[PDB]
């Protein structure tokens, strides 16, 4: 299947519906008054290396003082991409926000520094291939039990808060997915 009947889930964090120019329904954010904070601080300012009329994805995020998460429904085996979208809209030396992101307890993203990878204000994704089968998730050669529900968690460490942008789930693999264009 093509890019968007591909797409199962996704959400602009912090924010309200938005369709990218691949055609991408990012939904208006699920956990509106419900855990974590949202906020349109970035609304001020341009966004580097993402196309412009989608920068909206990346000027509202949602962040917490302490651990927090999304909660998945995954209807059907498979292989799957998950795909998370960020931005550093404060921050402008290293080692002044970082964190972990984990998928069902296993660390996926160890000490995700966003100033450090990309600069100020500038768009950053990771990109994390998945297969759901015979009962069993599996990322980065670690296999457990799989129950029906994914779940996302952005962890609190010393350095300021974990934070997100945006994030979609499609089926597929990584030669399937939109990369951003090559940054310094
Ligand atoms: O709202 C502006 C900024 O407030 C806090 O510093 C948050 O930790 C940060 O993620 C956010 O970008």
């Amino acid at each position: 299947a093509g890019l968007p009947e591909s797409v199962i889930w996704a959400v602009n964090a912090g924010g309200e519906a938005h369709v990218d120019v691949h055609g991408i329904h990012f939904r208006k954010d699920p956990l509106e008054g419900r855990v974590g904070r949202a906020s349109d601080y970035g609304m001020k300012l341009p966004i580097l290396r993402s196309n412009p009329e989608d920068q909206i994805l990346y000027q509202t995020e949602r962040y917490n003082e302490e651990t927090f998460g999304y909660e998945v429904p995954i209807k059907e085996e498979g292989d799957y991409v998950l795909v998370l979208k960020f931005a550093e809209v404060y921050f402008a030396q290293s080692q002044q926000k970082v964190f972990d992101v984990r998928l069902n307890g296993h660390v996926v993203v160890k000490d995700l520094d966003i100033f450090d990878r990309v600069g100020h204000s500038t768009a950053h994704d990771e990109i994390i291939p998945m297969s759901i089968r015979k009962g069993k998730l599996s990322v980065q050669g670690e296999v457990s039990t799989f129950t029906g529900k994914l779940y996302i968690e952005f962890v609190k460490g010393y350095y300021d808060n974990p934070k997100v942008c945006a994030l979609y789930i499609m089926a597929g693999t990584v030669d399937d997915v939109p990369k951003l264009q090559p940054h310094p």
